[PDB]
C-alpha cells in the first residue's frame, strides 16, 4: 500500500523504454524516482531549431492526481517560460489529468515551443512582441537559441 506515485512512475519509465519519443528524452536521477531530468530538442521549423534544452522534473507525493513540477534549466526566449525556467502551461496546473504522462507533458512542451501562448503569459514583454511583431520575436528566439542552447 501507499505506493501510488512510485508504481505509476515505474510504469511510465518502463513504457518510455519500450517506445520512447524522438524529440525529447527523460529519466530518473539515480535512485530518486521522484526526480527526473529531461531534454527537449528545439522543434525543427521553430526559431528554437538546433537547440537542446534541459529540464528538471519533480513528481508530487500524490502523482498522478497532481501534476509534476517541471522547469527549464536552459535559457530560452518564450512568452510562457521565464528566465528562472518556470513554465506556464495549463496542463501543469488547472488542466492536469491523471491520464497525462511525463512523456505527454514533454511533448506538450515541445508543442508550446512550436506555438507559444501569449494569452497565458509568464513574460508579458515577450508575449506582446510575439503577438504583434513576430519577425522580432523569431529573431530574438533564434539569437537566444544560438547563445544558450547549442
Ligand atoms: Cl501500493
Ligand atoms: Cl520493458
Ligand atoms: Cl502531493
Ligand atoms: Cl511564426
Ligand atoms: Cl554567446
Ligand atoms: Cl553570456
Ligand atoms: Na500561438
Amino acid at each position: 500500500g501507499s505506493h501510488m506515485a512510485l508504481k505509476r512512475i515505474q510504469k511510465e519509465l518502463q513504457d518510455l523504454g519500450r517506445d520512447p519519443p524522438a524529440q525529447c528524452s527523460a529519466g530518473p536521477v539515480g535512485d530518486d524516482l521522484f526526480h527526473w531530468q529531461a531534454t527537449i530538442m528545439g522543434p525543427p521549423e521553430s526559431p528554437y531549431q538546433g537547440g537542446v534544452f534541459f529540464l528538471t522534473i519533480h513528481f508530487p507525493t500524490d502523482y498522478p492526481f497532481k501534476p509534476p513540477k517541471v522547469a527549464f534549466t536552459t535559457r530560452i526566449y518564450h512568452p510562457n517560460i521565464n528566465s528562472n525556467g518556470s513554465i506556464c502551461l495549463d496542463i501543469l496546473r488547472s488542466q492536469w489529468s491523471p491520464a497525462l504522462t511525463i512523456s505527454k507533458v514533454l511533448l506538450s512542451i515541445c508543442s508550446l515551443l512550436c506555438d507559444p501562448n501569449p494569452d497565458d503569459p509568464l513574460v508579458p514583454e515577450i508575449a506582446r512582441i510575439y503577438k504583434t511583431d513576430r519577425e522580432r520575436y523569431n529573431q530574438l528566439a533564434r539569437e537566444w537559441t544560438q547563445k544558450y542552447a547549442m
